[PDB]
């Protein structure tokens, strides 16, 4: 059997790509056993902070007391290792002392992976030349919610049964529309909650969506909601779309704070789905620096370049940004799904747990509202409506015009706004405060 | 014609690949016309920094003067923009005036390729509804050789006939040998040029060049090679191997740094290839960041490890290593072949032009030992026969013993040394124009 005659790239596949996912982080870290300790440092309260690049098979990291290791000065113990033939059942790495003025490795790790949490644990050799074990528990990341406070008062809003209901039937009704039957449709006609004027709905999803001004009511709706908000707390805007983990190699005191979500910024990691191997490759795409690179800062660009925005109503703006740039954002600082202490909620179980603050599950319109990064990015998704007005005030200048609808800064139909009577729901569409109960009816109708 | 429904992760085509590429890096700028000033800024002796993402479709970068663009404090002037349908005739980006308090664009960019070319281009205010151009010139990325010094003894050494054919003809002999015809390799017998023991060569590529001990002369001819540069100039091994350059988003004078080539180890930008687009591909795989992190981390680990070396005789070794990494690492920090004043040196083209110091190319052995990189890499090899030697010295104590030949610290033959009588051309196994003939026949004889 003959050896390789060249190199070739040999880019990490699928295993490999989720071990390093479930190594990459920041460990809290025991030694253990009679002969069990490092030069210069205790046997309990150490950490272990590891990285893989995204299709890397190289495995390094750091091993120091917390504060050594967001120290300015060399840590005091450097990991070196790969993964090839590594598995849950064996994960080997080398450690440099970096005191010594040698990389020469001094310790053999070896390690098994067991169930962001984990646990990794094994045995150690001094190379130098015996019962040395040590154990380490991966630290949880945090939640927004652990990181930005909404207070009283808006939370109470958010989690409350009038909204989230609200909030599900508006995208419900306009997402679903154009594959909805006669039957259906005039079921949420007769109730008040058709997408829009009557017999005229505005489908945010069927085939002419970018010109039937679907796009005025999202953005529109978005901005009311914005209002209301913004009147119970500062909740301001990013201004510019926060980039990607810097990795471990360049900064390393940067890379541990990321994981600890300091600003409720960071993108959570990405989820197996069981079973769904198409949907765990979708999300672990849109989450990773490629997606940054390739979708999130070109969005960033367009949406602030005159030229890009200049050419488009608002409504077919609206459409483009809705179903591209803002259904990514949701799903990339989506976190997992979680209950009153798996697989996500169906669209009509209403039990009471779901309704808890607790799910702020930004990946249905039901809980994604209560999410922090929510007003974020919904903030900055805002702002560019002004940037469009400056796009077109420069272009086509006094063609579209400002105007006040429903207690809002909003712009007078032109011919660039096809339509002056944005969709709130009933309020300003329906012909048979809001009932609950009405809602969750409308919803059945919906599915199924 | 519909939109589309949603988002997919657009990664760049090869197009957008290279044009990003042509981008990247540090250009010197100019303002040119009548109302040509940006505020606080000189009308001359500004830089552009950009960088785009190895697989990006957005494009970043700063406009500052050039101590403005290594300090600490944010540059006045921010690059936003993307690629999508651009090229060498149209490219686009805004700037944000940073010292505004705001991040709406102040400028729009536009420019043109005038065909590590030049940039002339148009920037309009965008508080206008003028004659305001620029001319952007890139900077050269600077070779090896422009940096690390091979003193005038050394240097004379490595460039002469002698010692280029040499080295030349031991690669050529023991890499084509296997498919060498009998009456070839009869030629090159009686010239005394046959790869190690006549009548039992060790071809270097050939079905069982794993175990036909030939690793064993790849490490120790360079072994001897190191020795004698060394006895005149200090030439240190790299300990670790130079990570890829940081991006520009998290160290932007690290970046910008970088392309000034400071200490020679920083990875001279893939070059296109006319024509050849396996080769193109290939060459730019292997100095990305993914093959460093794929492939080259991976060595780094391997061949520090123990329980891997301890796997291997000496000759496996060599071997694995000669195949695999070390052609990636001549390629990798390879910048293109040039005449000492576009295309490769043929092997049997022994016009005096190429023997000049200026041909340092590190992809064919004639050349590849000028580069001053060469030694620093080699150095590291040759240091891993020492992590080798450890290793069995813990798994198999006793079973390795050192030894000297011919000058060099080694090893003697035993279960994990297949051979003791290392190759180094016709010194070993067989006035200084004689031989230089004799050696430009059989590099003749091989090459037809
Ligand atoms: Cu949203
Ligand atoms: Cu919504
Ligand atoms: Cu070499
Ligand atoms: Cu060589």
């Amino acid at each position: 059997p003959q050896t390789p005659d060249e190199a070739s790239l040999d880019l990490a596949a699928t295993d490999g790509i989720r071990l390093g996912d479930r190594l990459r982080g920041l460990w809290d870290l025991r030694l253990v056993g009679g002969d069990a300790e490092l030069p210069g440092l205790p046997r309990e309260g150490l950490q272990l902070v590891l990285d893989v690049a995204p299709k890397g098979r190289g495995l390094i990291g750091y091993l120091d007391t917390p504060e050594r290791l967001l120290a300015a000065e060399p840590p005091r113990f450097r990991v070196l290792g790969d993964l090839l033939g590594a598995s849950s059942a064996s994960i080997r790495w080398r450690l440099v002392d970096q005191a010594s003025g040698s990389v020469a490795p001094t310790h053999d790790c070896s390690a098994v992976f067991d169930e962001g949490d984990g646990t990794l644990s094994g045995r150690i050799q001094r190379l130098e030349r015996e019962d040395f074990r040590f154990v380490a528990v991966k630290r949880h990341f945090p939640l927004a919610h652990e990181r930005i406070v909404l207070n009283e008062k808006l939370l109470g809003w958010l989690v409350s049964p009038q909204h989230r209901l609200f909030h599900q039937l508006w995208h419900a009704s306009r997402d679903k529309w154009h594959r909805l039957s006669e039957k259906q449709r005039n079921a949420l006609r007769g109730v008040g909650w058709q997408p829009g004027p009557l017999d005229r709905e505005r489908d945010a999803r069927g085939p002419r969506k970018d010109r039937n001004a679907s796009g005025i009511d999202f953005f529109f709706m978005h901005r009311h909601m914005l209002h209301t908000a913004r009147s119970m707390q500062d909740l301001p805007s990013w201004e510019r779309l926060p980039r990607p983990v810097v990795p471990l190699e360049y900064d390393r005191p940067g890379f541990i704070r990321y994981f600890d979500n300091p600003d409720g910024f960071s993108v959570p990691p990405a989820w197996v789905a069981v079973d769904d191997d198409e949907y765990s490759e979708w999300l672990h795409g849109l989450k990773s620096a490629e997606a940054y690179h390739a979708n999130f800062l070109v969005w960033e660009s367009q949406y602030q370049d005159p030229a890009y925005l200049a050419k488009l109503t608002l409504g077919q703006f609206g459409s483009e940004l809705e179903l591209g740039m803002h259904d990514w954002l949701h799903m990339r600082w989506a976190s997992v799904t979680r209950d009153p202490s798996m697989t996500d909620r169906f669209p009509a179980d209403f039990a009471p747990r779901w309704f808890r603050p607790e799910n702020d599950f930004l990946g249905d319109p039901f809980s994604s509202h209560v999410n922090p990064v929510f007003w974020s990015f919904h903030g900055w998704i805002d702002d560019r409506i002004e940037d469009w007005y400056r796009a077109h005030e420069r272009f086509h200048p006094g063609e579209v015009q400002r105007r006040e609808v429903e207690g809002i800064q909003w712009f007078a139909p032109g011919r660039w706004v096809e339509v002056g009577d944005p969709w709130l729901g009933p309020a300003t569409h329906g012909c048979g405060e809001l009932d609950v109960e009405t809602m969750k009816l409308a919803l059945r109708i919906i599915f199924s």
